[PDB]
This record gives C-alpha cells, sequence and structure tokens, in this order.
C-alpha cells in the first residue's frame, strides 16, 4: 500500500537509496525490478520469508541490508550484483549460507550473525576480496581449509558456535586483526596462529582449550589475553615476556594450580592479573619484583594459606583482592604496600589484624566480610583515607575508641557481630552515611552522639534488641532511632 507509493516514489526520484526497513513487509512487489539505478537497498527488520527473483534486477546495488527478517535464502538471480559490496543477514533463519552467497565474490562485508548455519563450504574460498566476515551466533562445527585462501580478512568473528579446532590454514589468513573465536568448544589452536602477526584482539573465553602454542608469541600486538573459562594450567614459558604490548592477563577459571612458569619479565607490561577461580596453593617469592606496572591482582577463590616472604615488597599495587582463600593471618609486613588503596579479604579465616594496617595511607576500601574476628588493632585510627568498611559477619565485641578518626568513612558495615555497644566516637565520623548494624544479638543501646553524623541516610538495626531503647521507638525503626537521639540526647545545634 504505502510501500506501493514508495517504490512509485523512489521511481520518480531517480534515488540510488531506496529504504523500506521497519514496514511489516511480508511480500517485496515485484515492481523492484524497475528500480535499476539502486546502490542501496534497506530492507531490515521486515517479515520477509523471501527475496523476489526481480532483485537480481538491481545489478547496480552496492549494498544489501536484510537484518531481522525470516529469510531462508536468496534468490540465485543475486549472481547479477557484480558491485554487491556489503550483505548483511543478521537475524533470519538460514539454515546455511544461501548458495547465492557464494558467487558474490566482489563482497568485501558479510554479516551473518544469529541464524542457524552449520556448515562453510568450501566454496568460501571465492569469496576471497572478503576483509569482514561475521558468523556468530550459528551452529558451525568446523572451518574448512579454505578459509586460508581468505587472504584479505582483518576481522574473522566466529563467537558462539560450536568450534572444536581450528584448520591450521587460518594462519594464511596474515592480515587478521581480530580474531574472536569465544564461546566455542575450542580443544586446542594451530602452531600457525602466530603466522597472524597484526592480530590485537584474540578472543578465547569459554572453551575447552587445555593450553596455548607457544607461537602465539609472535602475536606481538596483542594488547589483552583473556583466557577465562577454560582447561588450562600452564603457559609457555617464553610467552609473556613476548607480549610486549599487553596491557591485562585474565587467567580466571582454569586450573592452575601453581603460577605459569615464565622469565624474569614474565609480568613486565601487565597492570593487571586476574586469576580467580583456580586451585593455586601460592603465590611464588619474586613474582612481582619486577612488574613496576601491575596494579590490580585478583586472587579470589584459590587454595592460599599464606603469603609469599616478600609480600611486603609489593609496592606497586593498588587493588588487591584476596577474598575466598584459606587465610590465617595478614602478616606485619602488609605494611609495606603503600600504594594499596583496595584491599579485599573477604571469606578467609582472620582472628584478628596486623598493627602494620595502619601504615596504610592510601587505603579507601577495606573488606574484611566472613572472616573470626575477634577486635580490630588501635592503628586503624590512621587509614584517614579509607572510605569502606566492611567487617560483616564476624566475631567483634567492640570497636576501637580511635574509629571515630576515620574522616573520610562513608560506609560502615558492623552486621552479624557480636558487638555490645558502639563507641562515642562514632559521632566524629562527619561523613558517614550508611551505617549497617543488623543481627547484633548483644547491642542493646545506642550513642546519643549518633545525631552527630548528619549525612547518615542509611542505617539497619534489625534484629538487635536494643532494650535500653524505648520499645515503640524501636519499632519505628531506623529513622525513629535518629529522631529520638536527636531530641533526647543534648547535640542539638540551636
Ligand atoms: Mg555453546
Amino acid at each position: 500500500a504505502e510501500v506501493i507509493k514508495e517504490l512509485n516514489k523512489c521511481r520518480e526520484e531517480n534515488s540510488m537509496r531506496l529504504d523500506l526497513s521497519k514496514r511489516s513487509i511480508h511480500i517485496l512487489p515485484s515492481s523492484i525490478k524497475e528500480l535499476t539505478q539502486l546502490t542501496e537497498l534497506y530492507l531490515y527488520s521486515n517479515k520477509l520469508q523471501s527475496l523476489p527473483a526481480e532483485v537480481g534486477c538491481l545489478v547496480n546495488l552496492m549494498t544489501l541490508a536484510l537484518s531481522e527478517n525470516s529469510l531462508t535464502s536468496l534468490p540465485d538471480s543475486l549472481d547479477n550484483l557484480k558491485k554487491l559490496r556489503m550483505l548483511d543477514l543478521r537475524h533470519n533463519k538460514l539454515r546455511e549460507i544461501p548458495s547465492v552467497v557464494y558467487r558474490l565474490d566482489s563482497l568485501t562485508t558479510l554479516y551473518l550473525r544469529f541464524n542457524r548455519i552449520t556448515t562453510v563450504e568450501k566454496d568460501i574460498k571465492n569469496l576471497s576480496k572478503l576483509s569482514m566476515l561475521s558468523i556468530r551466533e550459528n551452529k558451525i562445527k568446523q572451518l574448512p581449509a579454505e578459509i586460508g585462501e581468505l587472504c584479505n580478512l582483518i576481522t574473522l568473528d566466529v563467537a558462539h558456535n560450536q568450534l572444536e579446532h581450528l584448520p591450521k590454514e587460518i594462519g594464511n589468513c596474515t592480515q587478521i586483526t581480530n580474531l574472536d573465536l569465544q564461546h566455542n568448544e575450542l580443544l586446542d589452536l594451530p602452531d600457525t596462529i602466530g603466522n597472524l602477526s597484526s592480530l590485537s584482539r584474540l578472543g578465547l573465553r569459554y572453551n575447552r582449550l587445555s593450553a596455548i602454542p607457544r607461537s602465539l608469541a609472535k602475536c606481538s600486538a596483542l594488547e589483552e589475553l583473556n583466557l577465562e573459562n577454560n582447561n588450562i594450567s600452564t603457559l609457555p614459558e617464553s610467552l609473556l615476556s613476548s607480549l610486549v604490548k599487553l596491557n591485562s592477563l585474565t587467567l580466571a577459571r582454569n586450573c592452575f594450580q601453581l603460577y605459569p612458569v615464565g622469565g624474569p619479565s614474565q609480568f613486565s607490561t601487565i597492570y593487571s592479573l586476574n586469576m580467580e577461580h583456580n586451585r593455586i596453593n601460592k603465590i611464588p617469592f619474586g613474582i612481582f619484583s619486577r612488574a613496576k606496572v601491575l596494579s590490580k591482582l585478583n586472587m579470589k577463590d584459590n587454595q592460599l594459606t599464606s603469603l609469599p616472604l616478600d609480600f611486603g615488597t609489593w609496592t606497586s599495587m593498588v587493588e588487591l583482592n584476596l577474598a575466598t582463600n584459606q587465610l590465617t593471618k595478614i602478616p606485619e609486613d602488609v605494611s609495606g604496600l603503600v600504594s594499596l588503596e583496595v584491599l579485599i579479604l573477604s571469606n578467609n579465616l582472620l582472628k584478628k589484624l596486623p598493627h602494620g594496617l595502619g601504615n596504610l595511607r592510601k587505603l579507601r576500601e577495606l573488606d574484611l566480610e566472613e572472616n573470626k574476628l575477634e577486635s580490630l588493632p588501635n592503628e586503624i585510627a590512621y587509614l584517614k583515607d579509607l572510605q569502606k568498611l566492611v567487617l560483616t559477619n564476624n566475631q567483634l565485641t567492640t570497636l576501637p575508641r580511635g574509629i571515630g578518626h576515620l574522616t573520610n568513612l562513608t560506609h560502615l558495615g558492623l552486621g552479624e557481630n557480636l558487638l555490645t555497644h558502639l563507641p562515642e566516637e562514632i559521632g566524629t565520623l562527619e561523613n558517614l552515611e550508611e551505617l549497617y548494624l543488623n543481627d547484633n544479638p548483644n547491642l542493646h543501646s545506642l550513642p546519643f552522639e549518633l545525631a552527630l553524623c548528619s549525612k547518615l541516610s542509611i542505617m539497619s538495626i534489625e534484629n538487635c534488641p536494643l532494650s535500653h531503647l524505648p520499645p515503640q521507638i524501636v519499632a519505628g525503626g531506623p529513622s525513629f532511632i535518629i529522631q529520638f537521639l536527636k531530641m533526647q540526647g543534648p547535640y542539638r545545634a540551636m
């Protein structure tokens, strides 16, 4: 109806771009054959199950945009579009690459993401002008050796498929800079992967890799190496020191029991190292002695029972996550870690903290949730940069009076402890915003000085008896308690 007039409009305008997207089109009219001047046809977001043979009359088409339709194929007449440069077939119902697509040898850009494709035929070698090929989110089990004739490829995306291997002939696609293989079933990578010398983005997470080829050392433009969720427990001893632009290394969710063995400069370039969810039973002595730029270490969910003798020499570390290990002590040498801003120690077996904690002048966040802490050291008072202090689920009965010296503290989590009272010095926490006191069964009062925390907007007190406060006030909840402390206490300003 309106597409009749829009096709008609295009005819009289002689416009070389036709946009029929988002028009609920089920059947494309035959008359589209008349608009032979078109170089761009936009049919995306429609209801098309098929393109008519008349589309092959649009022999000047350079762009055919068909995403978000219900196509199963394309007309054999598309053969006649000898100038077609980009075909966009995302989000359709293709069970295979349409036969005609294998003859569109002028194509440089082919988008096939989100279909039902299982096989790439050997005839893929005909599309040797392709620089962008995306077949992400399909059902592909293997690629043909003839992928190696796509020598102009820059981006090859086959993420979210069923690949178990990659043909060694991928090593002939020497222009590739972005190769995404994540979320496949990959058991290995070919030793020829090193032939991809301009490789700068390699997607490998969520596969079944048990090793990395040593030839990957040749891909020295790589700026990230994310091996998350595989089956890796070692690395080629030469690999990391060859990746001289490597910024970040993720070994999370693998089966490392020991740090990978590497050169002296194995960690000399990365800023971030993520080894969370492995089986690592110790951190080697000296492992960060040449890691001047490494500032984030994540060791969460491993098997650590202690820390190396030179722990206190990690002077560049800024964020350290040792959550979900089996640490029983933090050594006094933690005083060495003068750059630390974030220290996460939740879910260990700590009973006390070293006095040396007080040397962490830049510490902003300290998370001690789910330990066995029985006290805090007085030297906590010197953490003047501390903003967030999480002590949830410990065995604390009192806090040091010096807790009130934490000028910058905004978040204080004391839920699930054994507290009998809060110090009056809580009132000098001028910046306190969130105070969690829930599930302290022996906490029977709150100090009037709590009224002095003018920025206090959240406090939890569920399952505290608070029997030294009036029953109806306690039943009113945090809002009523704070108002009561202000009105009955001695601190009203006027
Ligand atoms: Mg899958």
